[PDB]
C-alpha cells in the first residue's frame, strides 16, 4: 500500500498563563482536556471518530499515571482511546504531530489527535529514595534538573545560548531589539483578533470566590521597554548578552490539532484547513542547540524541492531571542516573514506546548495555497520541523 | 512511496536487578546506554548506521534532561542522532518498537533503535512546589503516584487486579499455582542457558571496591513456595486474591533492538532474526486493564488473518498472575505454549523495558517460520501487542 | 530560714505581638529578643555593661541556630562577657527565665540581670526524621504542633485537653465565648487608652526595594468579628465542643525582656525600681488537666506569702484557652473585674516562650504604688508558673 | 552584704553508657535515656521517689522530642506528676548549668531536693524543612546537629574551625593533639577494665521484637580507634595547616547523666549519706571563636571566689570537646597534665552535648577521695563556659 495524505482539521489551544499567575491552579492535564475537547468541537466531528491520541509533555513528575490518557478522558473521548505521551523535551508537541502523521501515513488510523501541554506552575521538588546524608541535602526543582540543564555541559539551556551568541557575533543589543520587536507583534496581533479562532477562552473557578475568565495570554503584558536594556546578564557575568527579558519565560498551557486522511476528510464532510507536507529531525552538538532547527528546516526544504523563498511565514520557536537571530542570520531569510505574529520571548513557553502552539499558528494564519514552516531547538541539541500548505 | 517492510536485526537486555538490588546503583539511562551499544554490537553494524532513536521510560522525573538522548550518546552514538523517550506506562517499551516500526515503513528512516529502560531503584520522592501547609507537609512516592495508581478509581492496580478477579472468578489458588509456575520455568529456562544470547552481563564499578559483574536476573530466586499460600492479601484485606508474590515486582533494567527496512538489511548484509507482521493498540475502562491485551492480542490476529491456533509462543506480560489467567480464560488458549520461559512476577518488571524485552525474547526463543505473539497491559485501561515471525 | 538578697524589676519591655505570618514573621525569634532586651536596657537608663547575665524564655529553638540566647543578646549589643541560657518550659518559660534569674540574684552569684521570652511562630520549621525513606512517602511534620501543641501521653492538641475541663467545671460555650468578647474589648480600650505607652517600643520592618513598615500595635486583637464568633465551629472536638479558634489563643511572634537587679544594685546605679519580686512557684497536675495548674501554683505563692486572694489588686493569668480562665475564677472565686483587665492571650496573642514574660511586665507598669499584682501560666505536660509582684 | 544561703551537697550521680552516633543506644530517645538515669540516680541515693520536687535537664537539640522534653524523662521514670520540670539550653555546657540551677534553688531554701542533669541523642536529632514558600531552583534541608549544634553562628563555620584558631593562637601542633587523643582512649580503657564506673554507669537493655534484647554495659566509643591511623587521618576542619581531626576531636553521641541534690538538711532529714559538697560555680564568656580558652576564665572565677590555688586541686574534668582545648587550660593555668581527665573523656567516650557537663561533675563525685577538691569546666558553642567546684564527703 502506498502513503496516505495527512491534512490538520482544527487547532486549538488554551491561552498561556504566566509563572504561578492565572492558570497555576490547573494541572497540565486538565488544560490538555480543555485544548483537546475545543479541537474537536472545532472540527466538526463526532468525537468518536478520533482513534488514537499523542500528546507532548516534558516535565511529567506528580502528574499522576498516564497524563494523555487523563487529558484523553477528562476531554469526554472514548475509554477506546490509546494514548501516549511524547517527550523531546522542547520539540515535544511538534514531534507527537510528526508521529500521528506516520501512523496516519501507514494506514494504522485514520483520525487522531495531537499536541502538547505544560503546567510549570506546578511542576514538583525531588528528594532522592535512599538514606538522608549528614549535613543535609538541597532538593531539585524539576524546571531546573529536567526541563533547563543540559545533562553534558552542565549549565543552563541560557548559558549554551552564549555560545552561539559569541560564535557568531549576535549582541545583547540585537537580542533585545528581537525582544522588544516579539512583545510589540504579541500586542498588535491581539488587539487585531488574530487568535480569535486560535485560543478558545479558560473559566478559572474556586469555592467560595468569583470565576475568573482567562481570555488572552498572560505573558506579553509582563514587560517594561525602558527597563529592557537595564537588566542583568544572568547566565554569563562576563560579556553576557542573555537575560530574563530576551529569553523565553516559564509558563502553563496546551494545544491540540485534529488530524485525518485525505479519504477520512472526504468520508466525514470536512473541509481541512492544511495539508501536513514534510517533516524532519536534526541534531547537533548539545552546548550547540540554537542551531539545529537551521539544519532540520534545510533538510525539509530539500526533501520537497523547495527554496526558502517559497516559504511564506517561518515559525521559528523563540526560546531565546538569541536562536531566532542565529536561524534568521544562517539561513538569510528576510526577518518579515519570522514569528510575525509573536513567540515564546513575549507569549511564554510550556514548553511540552510550544512546539504544537507554533504548527497550530500557521494553520490559522497562512493564506489558501501558502507555504509555512515551523521549527524548533530542543534540549540535547536537537530540533524538529514540519512544513504545511493551507488550503 | 509503498510502505516498507520491517526486520529485526538483535534484540538485547540487561540482566533484570531486584529493587535496591544488584544494578541500583547504576541510572535507568546507562542501563539503556548498556543495552544499546550491546544491540548494535549483536546486528554487526556501525554505530553511525542508526539514524534515530526512540526508549520508553516512565518515571522519567530526576532523571535529567532527555532520557534517551543520555541513553543514545552515552553509549557512544553520534551527536547527529534524534531522540525521543515514549511514555505508554507499562506499555512503553513495545509501543517505542512500534513507533519506530511506522517510521521505517514510511521510508523516513532506515535503521533505527527502539527499546526501554527503567531504574526504580532510583525513582525519587515529590513535594509540591507552594506555601507549605500548616501541620505538615507530605513527600509522595512517584512510584506509587505515577506508576502504579489508578487516577480515575483512585486505587492501586492490585485492586484492580481484584475486580478482574471477581468479574470473571479467578481464585487466590489458581493466581498462586500461576505464579509458582512462573518462578519455576525462569529457573529452568536460566539452568537451561536459555539467555545466554538475550542476556549480556552488567559491571557495576565503585570507587576502592572490587568489581561486581552481574550476569543474571536477580528476581527469580527471591521466593519461598511453602511460603506462597500463606502471604497475606496487601491490596485487599479481606477475602483478597492478590500477594507480593503472586505480582510482578519493581525492578530496574533495558532492554534494545535494532530494527531496519528490508532494503537496509540487505544492503548492509546482516541476518535478520524475525519480520514485524503487525501490532495494535487497545484501550477498555480504566479499571479493566487486565483485559486489555485479549482486544489487542485478537487486533493483530485478524489484521493478518491468522487464527489463535497459527501462533506458536505468546508472551502476555505477567503483571500480575491474574493477568495472564484472565488472558487464558479469554482467548481460550493452550498454557503450556505462554510464557515458556517464566515472566515478570517471577523476572521482575522495569515498567518501561518490559514491553522490549517481552518481543526481544521472541526474537530468540521462535524457531524458524514460528510465528510469536506478545501482549502487555498498561496504566489507564491500555494494551499494545505485536506479531513477529521468525526468520 | 536562708537571708537573700531583695529583687526588683527596673524595666520591662515588649515588642508588639505580631499575628502568624504577620507583620513582624520576616524578623527570627533572635532579632525579636535583642529588640525588647534593648529597649528594656534603654528604659532602665544603665550601661549595657551592667547587665552580667541574661536568661530568655524560646520553645520552638530547632532551626534558630546555637545558642538562641547568645544571638539575642550579642545582637542588642551587649558585651561578648555575657553568659546566656535558653529556658524551655513550654508555655511558662517567660516567666520561668524571670524566676531562676531572680533566684541568681537572691543568692548573690549576680547583681543585674536581664530575662524574658521570645517566639517566632511564623519562622517555626517543619522536620524529617534522620535515616532511610520508607516506600511509599512520609510526612514531615510541624514542630508548632509536634513539641508545641500536642499533649504527649494523651496524644492529642491543648485545645482537646481543655475540653476535658470545660466538661468537669461546666464551661459551656456561651460562657466562652463572653470571656473572649470581654478579652478583645479589654484589648481594644487598652490601647485607644495609651495603656502600652511605656511597655512596647515600636518594630521598623525594612525590606530591600520596598517601603519601611512601622509596627508600633499588637496586630491580632482586630482580627475578630463579633457576629461570627458565636457561629464558628469547634475545631478540637466535634461533639459537643466549647473550644474555637476565637475563644482559644492565636499563633504569634513577639519578645519581652526586664531588667532584674538586686534592692542595693539599684541604689548604687541611681535607678528607681518600679517593682519588687515578692514570691514565685511552680506546680504540677496531670497533663491533660493543665488548666487548673495555674490554681495550686497561685496558692501556694499566697500560702507562702501568708496573703489573702482579696489582697491582690490585679491578676494576670494567661489565656491560653477562655476556658482556663474561667476555670481560674471559678475555683479561686475571684472578682473577674480584676482579671487581665487590658486584654490577654485570647486577644493579643500567644507567642508561646513570650507570654509568663510579657504578663509580668504588664503588671510591673498598670499597678498603683503598694499594689500586690499576681501572674500565673499554665504550661504543656500538666505545668504552671506563678509570680507575686509589689508595686513600688 | 552575702546572702546566708543553705548548704547543698550530691547524694547520688549515675548515668547510662554513651552510644556511638546511629550505634548501640541509637533506637532510644534522648528522653527515654533521660529516664533511665534519672530512675538509676533515685534508686542509688536510696530515697522515695516522691522525696524529689521539682527537675532540671540539659538538651541541646529539643526538635522533634515532643513536647516538654525534661517532663517526659521525668514521668516516663515514674516520678509524681506534681514534678515541675524545666529543659535547659547553655550548648555544650547544658549538663552542668542545669546543676548550677538547681543548687541556686536548694541554696535559697525553695525545694529541698531536685535532680538536675542532661540528655542527648544525637542519633535522632532530624531534618528541618523552612516554612513558607518554597523557592524556585531548590529548597534546603538542614541538619539541626550543624546548624543548632555544631556551627558558629557569628564566624559561620565549625567549632572545629573555631578550635584550629586557638591551636595557632597557642602554638598547639597536631602531634600533641595526637598524643593528648591517644592518651584519653588508653585512661578510657584502662578505667573500664579496672571497674572505675562499677557505681558510674547503669546498664541499658535495648529490646527489638524479634530480636535478642541487646545489654549495653559500657561506653561504646572507647573502642573504635586504631592508634596506628591516627596520626594518618586528614585535617577535616581546615585545608592549609590543620590540627583537628576526627581522632582527636569528639564524636556525635547519645546518653544521659542524673545527680540527686539536696540541701544538707533534707540528707539528715532523710537519713542518707551525702557523696560531696557542691561549693561554688561560675561562668565565664568570651570572643565567640575562642570558646576553648573560656573555661580557664570559669575556673579562674571559681578558685578566686573561693581564695583557692590552683594547686590545691585534687582532679580536674577539662571537658574534651577537642584534644586542643585541654592542652590549651592546661597551658594557661599551668597545672600538672597527670590531675586533669584521670579516667579518660569526651574525646575516647564521645559527647552527647546536653550531658557531658553532667557526666563529668558525676565523675569527680565518684572518683574524688575523701576531703579533696575537684574542678569541674566546660566551654560551649558561642564562647561560654561553666565551671563548678566540689569536695568529697
Ligand atoms: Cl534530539
Ligand atoms: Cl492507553
Ligand atoms: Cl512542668
Ligand atoms: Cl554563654
Ligand atoms: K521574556
Ligand atoms: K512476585
Ligand atoms: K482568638
Ligand atoms: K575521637
Amino acid at each position: 500500500p502506498t502513503l496516505k495524505e495527512v491534512v490538520i482539521v482544527s487547532a486549538t489551544r488554551t491561552p498561556i498563563g504566566s509563572f504561578l499567575g492565572s492558570l497555576s491552579l490547573l494541572p497540565a492535564t486538565k488544560l490538555g482536556s480543555i485544548a483537546i475537547q475545543g479541537a474537536i468541537e472545532k472540527a466538526g466531528i463526532p468525537k468518536e471518530e478520533v482513534k488514537e491520541a499523542y500528546m507532548g509533555n516534558v516535565l511529567q513528575g506528580g502528574e499522576g499515571q498516564a497524563p494523555t490518557r487523563q487529558a484523553v478522558l477528562g476531554a469526554g473521548l472514548p475509554i477506546s482511546t490509546p494514548c501516549t505521551t511524547i517527550n523531546k523535551v522542547c520539540a515535544s508537541g511538534m514531534k507527537a504531530i510528526m508521529m500521528a502523521s506516520q501512523s496516519l501515513m501507514c494506514g494504522h488510523q485514520d483520525v487522531m489527535v495531537a499536541g502538547g501541554m505544560e503546567s510549570m506552575s506546578n511542576v514538583p521538588y525531588v528528594m532522592n529514595r535512599g538514606s538522608t546524608p549528614y549535613g543535609g541535602v538541597k532538593l531539585e526543582d524539576l524546571i531546573v534538573k529536567d526541563g533547563l540543564t543540559d545533562v553534558y555541559n552542565k549549565i543552563h539551556m541560557g548559558s549554551c545560548a552564549e555560545n552561539t551568541a559569541k560564535k557568531l557575533n549576535i549582541a545583547r543589543n540585537e537580542q533585545d531589539a528581537y525582544a522588544i520587536n516579539s512583545y510589540t507583534r504579541s500586542k498588535a496581533a491581539w488587539e487585531a483578533g488574530k487568535f480569535g479562532n486560535e485560543v478558545i477562552p479558560v473559566t478559572v473557578t474556586v469555592k467560595g470566590q468569583p470565576d475568573v475568565v482567562v481570555k488572552e495570554d498572560e505573558e506579553y503584558k509582563r514587560v517594561d521597554f525602558s527597563k529592557v536594556p537595564k537588566l542583568k546578564t544572568v547566565f554569563q557575568k562576563e560579556n553576557g548578552t542573555v537575560t530574563a527579558a530576551n529569553a523565553s519565560t516559564l509558563n502553563d498551557g496546551a494545544a491540540a490539532l485534529v488530524l485525518m486522511t485525505a479519504d477520512a476528510a472526504k468520508r466525514l464532510n470536512v473541509t481541512p484547513l492544511a495539508r501536513i507536507v514534510a517533516f524532519a529531525d536534526a541534531a547537533v552538538e548539545p552546548i550547540d542547540f540554537p542551531i539545529a532547527p537551521v539544519y532540520a528546516a534545510s533538510m525539509v526544504l530539500k526533501d520537497v524541492g523547495l527554496k526558502k523563498e517559497d516559504i511564506a511565514m517561518w515559525e521559528v520557536n523563540e526560546a531565546f531571542s538569541l536562536v531566532v537571530l542565529a536561524n534568521i542570520k544562517m539561513l538569510e531569510i528576510d526577518p518579515q516573514k519570522v514569528n510575525i505574529n509573536g513567540g515564546a520571548v513575549s507569549l511564554g513557553h510550556p514548553i511540552g506546548m510550544s512546539g504544537a502552539r507554533i504548527v497550530g499558528h500557521l494553520t490559522h494564519a497562512l493564506k489558501q495555497g501558502e507555504y509555512g514552516l515551523a521549527s524548533i531547538c530542543n534540549g540535547g541539541g536537537g530540533a524538529s520541523a514540519m512544513l504545511i500548505q493551507k488550503l
